[PDB]
RNA sequence: GGGAACCCUUCCCAAAUGGCUGUUCGCCAUUUGGGAAGGGUU
RNA sequence: GGGAACCCUUCCCAAUAUGGCUGUUCGCCAUUUCGGGAAGGGUU
């Protein structure tokens, strides 16, 4: 039986649907912020990166949903699209002991139309961006009339300037009478001190100090910044990898990086604004399922994404607050693992390389390179494969696999992670069986339907 | 005497060589005396017989005004049957050629509700509706008005009595107010004459034939016992044999009665009356008038409008409540220059009934004594209708579809009905596979 | 700077809504989905 | 009577309409239907 028991207010189904996804034992934060959560007191959360913050608001507003009632109870604030469909992920994972459970997404990207027509079932949970959800809010698809809960992850990024007038545009669309949750890893005083506006007599549970990280070893490298690309080219070379986020403060370093490594055959992808949707979600889906060993990305990346067992962050520069500093190390030392995040200083980072030293209360470590270290190649692992269908085909994982392990004939172990997105599936094979399964699966059947196949770049 | 379209001196060149490319080569009486008015925009109140162009007269009309590229709604006709709004929709897409790209909707229950808003998004310029739906479209806001042009009732002393007195009026509140209007029908009780003008400017009234001037229709009167009409009837089709009959009942439960007593005694007989499916009624109508029936037995949805080519023969099993009604049975018959022949059955409380016919029409009846009573004679079907998915929205024109072997073929929004002799298996065109069912 | 939204054009591709000859395998027209590339919004 | 429209219930069939469900597939459920039938009730 799982340590969630101890809390003597989750059903037996939810028990066992714990029991089921390996949430064996609380995290802390969720050990401390579950109990008044469920009592529906109002809290704002102070924990580290990565251990658990999505499932201790998510089993708390899940506790108080009516699946019967189709209209929508909890609503969930995330600063950038990726995120908003991670928590939403994780949160259908943990509403499975609760059937025919809607929990919606509303980003930026997607058709508008599409969203309005899933609205007409209003959906249980709401996971959203300001933008398209405050789009939706105004234009009448979406009533927050029957809210419980409403939780900001990323709430200090959430309350910051640039968000503001957007969230007291939403909060105005939301009753008074809610529960209010705000979670994050960083609280800048500013932002703690104005966060009472969103909330009604809330809990501070400030269960880590800003200055207790995961087990994060840091580097610092002295550099200028012409030679930063070569450096960042021959620490990927000694470390290798098996999968890194380097981190640019632009749009235009981040593609510059990009290519620079993909020049000397450094297997990288680019993660920014600029993209098109579509190209931001694969991206994503191909670093994370080993398509490729590098992702350089802006601050889009730095917060929330969960990347499982990435090795290390780079900081190419560093971020102007010392806060997102923490959010992109963060990318890696997630669930109880270790990490290493690297990061180079040229003499203008110099006041950013003090001030993280400040707020981390940490001497920095910094690393003399190699007097002459050679460039390296990266190959990736993987490849991936995109079905065309997703959630609206009713392709579930096990067809993929089951199609794949039978008919098209490949091993079990050459198939990766499989990521069913609700217009597409997403599954990562080999770079050796990669060809072969795009030819076969395209004359070929899943699930009796025959579908349409790509190999992804 | 003869009078050609271009008499008219309006429709333009395409318009005359769509008419004589369609068969409509001379106009009819009715044509002739209606078009001009019409087309100058006068307000219209038509009498005319049976079979005689009542349908082209008004579509001509209202096809002049339209302009194809505002699309949106600049003509309506109610209609008092959904079979008959679905066949003068047709008739005015056949004459609706010469203007390239014309949307003409048909709106009418038993169709699903969704379907028709979604077609409804590209507004069409004509509408054929019964008003019914038409007035469900219009109070949820998905049908507009505002552009009409003109305003036609087919079968207006239909509709204007007192069962679609109110759903006209509710939908003339969202018609404008200076408008054409234009009502047509072979029967005019000076009743309803005198109420119509509420609908109508200034109407012209054009009574183009008297009410005892029919088309050629032999008429025959059979006495007989309430029960006993079915032996007499099963007897009267195995002596004239033949090779389409329509069978008018005043109730639905007479009608499947009779209908299903011809088909236990071997005699082709489909039934069509408002307890079917929609469905149902509209392949029944197919079926019958492709040739794949011998007998329909219908009540009085029946009655009025429906252009079943050739039809051979009509017999009233009880004889309508009203003569207006009774007309337009027999008129089912003898249609655009045929003879036909009616044949009545006259129990002793239906007499003075048969009496009232026989003032109106001015003419004594012919009254004929029982053939024999040996030997039910068998009435096979010459063919058998198959129905393929596809339809218009399939793209399919019949002659993707498409010797002599295949008689009819019609083309609906969602199928395509053929006609084969008496195909399936080998069926189960233009390129995509299709699926095929025996009717 | 970085996210989070949008409007204005202007051409492709595909599909909703229709039109087109009783010897098929297609051609139009309007609209809305991205594929773009052009400018503007916070 | 016969048409032209519904509304209540209450069970079928159907709908990638909207979702939920095991990582060795070809499926199973839920709601909605401004989708079709049944079987009683009513209404214009
Ligand atoms: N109780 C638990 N036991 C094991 N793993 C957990 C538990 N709770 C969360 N996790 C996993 O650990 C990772 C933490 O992700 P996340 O919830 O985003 O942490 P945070 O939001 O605080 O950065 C996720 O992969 C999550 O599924
Ligand atoms: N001018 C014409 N010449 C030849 N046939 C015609 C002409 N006008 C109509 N028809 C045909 O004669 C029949 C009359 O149908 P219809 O117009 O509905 O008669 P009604 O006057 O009773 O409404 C139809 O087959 C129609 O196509
Ligand atoms: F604090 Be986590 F990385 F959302
Ligand atoms: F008068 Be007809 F038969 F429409
Ligand atoms: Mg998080
Ligand atoms: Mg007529």
């Amino acid at each position: 039986m799982t340590a969630f028991s101890t809390l003597n207010v989750l059903p037996p189904a939810q028990l066992t649907n714990l029991n089921e996804l390996g949430y064996l034992t609380m995290t802390p934060v969720q050990a401390a912020a579950l109990p008044a959560i469920l009592a529906g007191k109002d809290v704002r959360v102070q924990a580290k990166t990565g251990s658990g913050k999505t499932a201790a608001f998510g089993l708390g507003l899940l506790q108080q949903i009516d699946a019967s009632l189709f209209q929508t109870q909890a609503l969930v604030l995330c600063p950038t699209r990726e995120l908003a469909d991670q928590v939403a992920g994780e949160l259908r994972r943990l509403a499975r002991f609760l059937p025919n459970t809607k929990i919606l997404t509303l980003c930026g990207g997607q058709p508008f139309g599409m969203q309005r027509d899933s609205l007409q079932h209003a959906p249980h949970i709401i996971v959203a961006t300001p933008g398209r959800l405050l789009d939706h809010l105004q234009k009448g698809t979406v009533s927050l009339d029957a809210l419980n809960t409403l939780v900001m992850d990323e709430a200090d990024r959430m309350l910051d300037m640039g968000f503001s007038d957007a969230i007291d545009d939403v909060i105005r669309f939301a009753p008074a009478s809610r529960q209010t949750l705000l979670f994050s890893a960083t609280w800048p005083e500013a932002i703690a001190a104005i966060s009472g506006r969103v909330q009604r007599d809330p809990l501070a549970i400030e269960i880590d100090s800003t200055d207790a990280l995961p087990p994060i070893e840091q580097q610092f490298y002295e550099t200028s910044s012409k030679g930063k690309i070569p450096l960042l080219q021959r620490l990927l070379s000694l470390h290798q990898p098996s999968s890194c986020v380097v981190f640019c403060n632009t749009k235009k370093d981040c593609q510059a990086v990009c290519d620079a490594l993909n020049e000397v055959g450094q297997s990288a992808l680019s993660l920014h604004g600029d993209l098109e949707q579509r190209d931001r979600d694969q991206t994503l889906v191909r670093f994370a399922n080993g398509s490729a060993r590098v992702l350089v990305a802006t601050d889009v990346a730095a917060r929330g994404l969960d990347i499982k067992s990435l090795e290390l962050v780079v900081n190419f520069e560093l971020a102007w607050d010392p806060e997102v500093h923490v959010h992109r190390i963060g990318r890696t030392a997630r669930a109880g693992n270790s990490g290493l995040a690297i990061s180079f200083c040229a003499p203008e980072e110099a006041q950013r390389a003090n001030i993280i030293s400040d707020m981390l209360q940490i001497k920095l470590n910094w690393q003399t390179p190699p007097a002459n270290s050679s460039i390296a190649t990266l190959e990736a692992e993987m490849a991936t494969l995109c079905i065309d269908g997703g959630k609206k085909a009713k392709m579930r994982p096990g067809d993929v696999l089951g199609a794949l392990t039978g008919d098209i004939g490949l091993d079990g172990a050459d198939i990766g992670k499989i990521a069913v997105h609700p217009a597409h599936v997403y599954v990562a094979v080999r770079q050796a069986v990669a060809h072969k399964a795009w030819k076969q699966l395209q004359g070929g059947k899943i699930k009796g339907k025959t579908c349409r196949v790509r190999l992804l770049k």
